[PDB]
């Protein structure tokens, strides 16, 4: 729609007052009207990745508003940075207009052009960047003469800085007279422009051809002023490679900033040239105190600059001196991503954890008003600033718990379908932290063992409220949990103090004879009893040992006793059952009405409901209720043997075989439900089509069920479809069997059982340490993974050998070697003449 | 098939063995339900850990509880069952049972 | 598991027909061996499905 | 099979144009979605009489659907006007009490 | 989508970097560096007779 057109033979006021905003960057491409241009698929990538970095910075673009070649290019480029801001304002056997440019203002066009943009780089601006001042760039990439006085009446009037690649006609020229020292190179000129573009020579006078060497020669007059955008540069960032470095070129060299090292330095911080500023600015020739790093530093974190938050840390910067109190707060309100923090709303309210609830309320008084670092560390890693938060990880303290709160953090908000790409990102962020927490615990473990346990237990200081194991859990992270170091430090957690090297029969011995401890038979490590009974694998072993005993007991209470008189056996019936009843509802806590559904801890509970009541007929003497208190013990003792049947087997398959186990569980209750389910209906047709027609009360509702159990412990021509029934029925039952059989196998396999076998045991030593009779009864290490880390960034960095074999090095250090031989051969020939 | 014999055969004997504990505990709920409920001697021992093998050769409301026990006992012997199946997958392969036939074979 | 299953049930489905057809003949070779041997209508056709 | 060598050819030139349009989508779906999902039921100005998303189930091409963007917007089309962060269980207890 | 598409179109072509790294334009710009010393050698020559 839009598009401004002025006619014309001062003028900038009438375009920021007027129109639009102010210019931290000012691009001038210079070509005229070729009706030609050929644009291979680099001059398409130079001229697209400029137009993004005038998207960035905000420039304006002058061009020569036509609609040919490049400058057709160039506004077809910004109208697609406007469907994915752009000022690119034009000024121009004839040539048609451009539709493409925001505002046009129209050989003789080129005096108002060159009067405009050198009065822009005339001003002086409050905001003082680049020594304020508005940064002109002016790119050239082709040939003719109007492109070669555009280079001379920008070097020559004013300072701005010039750009030139090769690839064109006469941009060629001035790419290949740079590299040369000749004493101003009176007639290379001609040596040049003639064998590289023979045609342009043979349609005009010797006069004025001469003049393009007195206009090609004045160029070259101050060669700080032309960056050449080289052809082998395949790579992506060297359009702003070659545009901060014309710009620190034409700054560094005004002869007024040799005190001004920090006005250098916010220039080279906004364009991302980590390698120039730490050659040219921090260098120890050049005297800074590490004081005035600062306000530098708090752009470097807003801007996403990772490499030179990296680089002022390794100059010398207090980072914890430098995170106070309120740049924390002039950082999670005024330079939070409000997509985050709605995202942050619906992660802590649809998924929530405890972690979340303390990141939740502390980015809430940050912004409604103490481990600072571990604060400006969520921060980079809510709004997935993925190599910012590489650089404060490495200044934290506790790192592999920082290291597994980010991987939970994120794991957490990438459990919101809000948008799947940041969800897609921070799942990712969160894989390579639980990486980058794997192999620094790894680092860890290599080391003593006795202080990487001491790690993984830390209190954290309130980091979440929670240390590295219980961090992990909860965030299912399941390369943590199975990896060597961990496993051990169950597998002693388990054991407790006895070694690990006993053997496993000359425990369970040591229950039937408890003599044998106090010999050298166990090899543990005054009262070892109090060691060798509290240790989990004994609670465990005499939990069953004592559980068999409980039913060896009940099955003789059932038989042999059990006449009228709840006699001495039974009374201890309760007392087992009732310290089989006390530990669950001690462990009735941390429930959340979650725990009871997995219908074999909801049936333990309903063993003793349904046993309890058994007790209640028991005490009320009357045969009508005597015996339907036994058949409700002899029921119930087939509950008490299945919870032992299945400790046996999740005891036995307590390895690999407890994810194939468990997923068959699920899917065997699946079958039995649609079993269930069929033989309803089985019912309601047996009880249908047989007699007995009207004649019913609640009898039926209650037959139903169980009438075709009891069947499992005219012919007009219905029979064939009644076949046919049974060749659907048993179809749609059996796929269902064969589910359950191979749905195990479809959905890396050792870190899934190596998480459920950690799990499982870690749940079970959560309970009480004592048995079952028995229940009635009852910064220094933070200093030293600083070490730790320091070793393992070594080892991540000096594995770049197979980047080091790339020879970017080497291709380009013997180019110093030959031309260290080239110029030696030229000055020896000066010498003979 | 000398690796997945062997391991299924410890893997049933463990599935028939948690089925013997099984039809133990239904002998004693068939016996403790049944009559003769105080004449008694050594004939009990030796017949509950048999009636259910002869077995294999008042509803109130504890009828329906009664169907949850052959949906949970159901449940807990055809996943050892399956287990005992499968479990042979979990756990270079060639080296294993060339092992394996080279130590039964130098055995006999 | 919706790969795995609805080919496990056409699978089953081409099982239970061949043991459909094995069930018919099954019942031919019950039906001539025992006795009724030549007493018949279309009861037979209908039965021997049975 | 008229001639295996150009239908093998030609089986190879179909599975690298899913594959051009798998990465094509995800640069599509890598910016904002709701642009790229009016794109998967464009209304074509009659190309073949189909949009993207019915030109591709009956092509088969199980890489341009089993991609991350088209089973973000088919369960979109699934839950509707409901999010999909409410709860699974949120929505079935709203039909048994409609004041909820 | 057009705009889409040209975003896409730089990235597959940009992904040429081990077909860069093999260096047949590498082997043969020195031999046109050696050959810039080979010439001035032999000219050098040409003046001192
Ligand atoms: C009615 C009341 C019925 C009473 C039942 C009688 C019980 C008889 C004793 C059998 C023990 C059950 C075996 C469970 C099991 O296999 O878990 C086994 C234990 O195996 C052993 O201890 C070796 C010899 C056991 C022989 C015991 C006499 C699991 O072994 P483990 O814990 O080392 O490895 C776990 C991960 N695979
Ligand atoms: C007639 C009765 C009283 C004598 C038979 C005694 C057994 C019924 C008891 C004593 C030894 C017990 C076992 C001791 C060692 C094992 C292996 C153990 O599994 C592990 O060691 C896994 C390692 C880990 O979890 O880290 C778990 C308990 C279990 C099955 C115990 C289950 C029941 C057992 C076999
Ligand atoms: C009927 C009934 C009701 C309550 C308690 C019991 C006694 O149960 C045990 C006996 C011996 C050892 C451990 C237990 C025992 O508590 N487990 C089973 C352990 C193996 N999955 C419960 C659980 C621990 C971790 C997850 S589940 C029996
Ligand atoms: C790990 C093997 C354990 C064998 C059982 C020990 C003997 C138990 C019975 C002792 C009376
Ligand atoms: C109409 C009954 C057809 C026979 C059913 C056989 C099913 C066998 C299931 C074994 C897993
Ligand atoms: C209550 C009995 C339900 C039927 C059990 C079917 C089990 C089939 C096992 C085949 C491997
Ligand atoms: C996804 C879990 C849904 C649970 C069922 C909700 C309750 C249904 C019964 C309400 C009377
Ligand atoms: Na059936
Ligand atoms: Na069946
Ligand atoms: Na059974
Ligand atoms: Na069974």
């Amino acid at each position: 729609k839009r598009g401004k057109y002025i006619r014309l033979s001062t003028l900038y006021d009438l375009m920021t007052q007027h129109w639009h905003l102010k210019t931290p960057n000012l691009v001038i491409s210079v070509t005229g009207g070729a009706k030609n241009f050929a644009l291979k698929p680099r001059m398409r990538k130079i001229f697209s990745r400029l137009i993004y970095i005038a998207q960035s910075k905000g420039a304006w673009i002058f061009t020569g508003g036509t609609h040919y070649g490049l400058m057709k290019y160039i506004g077809e480029v910004v109208r697609d940075n406007t469907i994915s801001n752009v000022v690119a304002i034009g000024i121009a056997p004839l040539y048609c207009l451009d539709n493409n440019h925001t505002h046009l203002l129209l050989t003789t066009e080129a005096k108002v052009r060159t009067q405009l943009e050198k009065y822009i780089s005339e001003r002086v601006i409050p905001e003082s960047n680049y020594g304020g001042k508005i940064p002109i760039v002016c790119f050239a990439q082709g040939g003719g003469k109007e492109t070669l006085k555009s280079i001379n009446v920008a070097i020559k009037s004013k300072i701005p800085c010039v750009v030139v690649e090769g690839s064109g006609r006469i941009a060629d020229v001035i790419a290949s007279l740079v590299e040369a020292e000749g004493t101003l190179a009176s007639s290379c000129v001609k040596e040049s422009l003639l064998r590289f573009l023979p045609r342009t020579i043979s349609r005009l006078s010797e006069e004025e051809t001469e003049s393009w060497i007195k206009w090609i020669k004045e160029v070259l007059e101050s060669p700080h002023l032309l960056t050449v955008i080289k052809i082998e540069e395949a790579g992506d960032e060297i359009v702003s490679n070659a545009i901060s470095f014309a710009l620190y070129k034409a700054f560094s060299t005004n002869e007024h900033d040799r005190d001004n090292w920090n006005g250098q330095l916010k220039l080279l911080l906004e364009w991302n040239q980590l390698d120039l500023a730490s050659d040219e600015i921090f260098t120890n020739d050049r005297n800074w105190e590490s004081a005035d790093l600062q306000d530098v530093m708090f752009t470097a974190l807003v801007k996403d600059r990772p490499k030179f938050v990296r680089l002022f840390l390794e100059n010398g910067l207090n980072l914890r001196k430098f995170l106070t109190t309120e740049v924390l707060r002039e950082l999670y309100t005024n330079n939070f991503s409000s997509l985050v923090f709605k995202n942050l709303q619906i992660a802590k309210n649809s998924y929530n954890d405890a972690l979340l609830t303390f990141v939740w309320k502390m980015v809430e008084d940050f912004r409604r008003g103490r481990h600072p670092l571990q604060a400006l560390f969520i921060w980079s890693v809510l709004q997935n600033k993925k190599e910012l938060s590489k650089v404060i990880w490495e200044q934290t303290r506790g790192c592999t718990l920082a290291a597994l709160g980010a991987s939970k953090l994120l794991k957490s908000m990438a459990k919101v379908k809000n948008d799947i790409n940041a969800a897609g990102e921070s799942e990712e962020l969160a894989n390579e932290y639980e990486t980058r927490a794997v192999e620094l615990f790894t680092e860890c473990y290599s080391n003593d063992e006795d202080l990487a346990e001491q790690l993984l237990t830390y209190s954290c200081e309130a980091w979440g409220g929670s240390n590295c194991l219980e961090l992990a859990v909860e965030a299912r992270d399941q390369q943590f949990i199975a990896q060597p170091g961990v496993q051990n430090f169950l597998s002693k957690q388990w054991y407790g103090e006895i070694s690990r090297d006993t053997k496993n029969w000359k425990i369970i011995m040591c229950l039937f004879f408890f003599p044998l401890i106090g010999c050298g038979f166990i090899s543990f490590r005054f009262l070892y009893y109090v060691s060798f009974f509290t240790s989990p694998f004994v609670v465990f072993s005499w939990n069953v040992i004592f559980y068999i005993a409980f039913l060896l007991l009940f099955a003789y209470v059932l038989l042999m006793d059990f006449q009228k008189e709840p006699t001495a056996l039974e009374i201890i019936l309760y007392v087992l059952v009732f310290v089989l009843l006390c530990d669950e509802v001690r462990q009735w806590y941390m429930n959340g009405s979650k725990y009871f559904s997995d219908l074999w801890n909801v049936m333990d509970t309903l063993a003793i409901f349904y046993f309890i009541a058994g007790i209640v007929f028991r005490l009320h003497s009357d045969e009508s209720s005597w015996y339907s208190g036994r058949v409700i013990f002899c029921l119930d003792y087939i509950v008490f043997t299945l919870r032992l049947i299945h400790i046996f087997t999740v005891s036995r398959n307590l390895g690999p075989k407890i994810i194939m186990l468990q997923r068959m569980m699920i899917d065997v209750f699946f079958f039995l439900f649609l079993f269930a389910v069929w033989m309803v209906a089985f019912g309601v047709a047996r009880q249908g089509i047989l007699r007995k027609n009207e004649h019913r009360w609640e009898w039926i509702f209650r037959s139903v069920i169980y009438e075709p159990y009891l069947a499992m412990f005219f012919p007009e021509w219905i029979t064939i479809p009644l076949v046919c029934i049974y060749m659907l029925s048993t179809n749609i039952l059996l796929v269902n069997l064969l589910v359950a059989m191979f749905g195990y196998t479809v959905g890396n396999n050792d870190q899934v059982w190596k998480f459920q076998r950690f799990f499982l045991v870690q749940e079970y030593c959560s309970r009480l340490t004592i048995p079952f009779p028995f229940v009635i009864f009852a910064n220094e290490i933070l200093a030293w993974e600083a070490v730790m880390k320091e070793n393992y960034l070594v080892k991540i960095n000096t594995k770049a050998n197979d980047s080091s074999e790339e020879m970017v090095h080497r291709f380009r250090q013997l180019d110093a070697k030959l031309s260290d031989l080239k110029g030696l051969l030229k000055e020896i020939s000066s010498k003979i003449k």
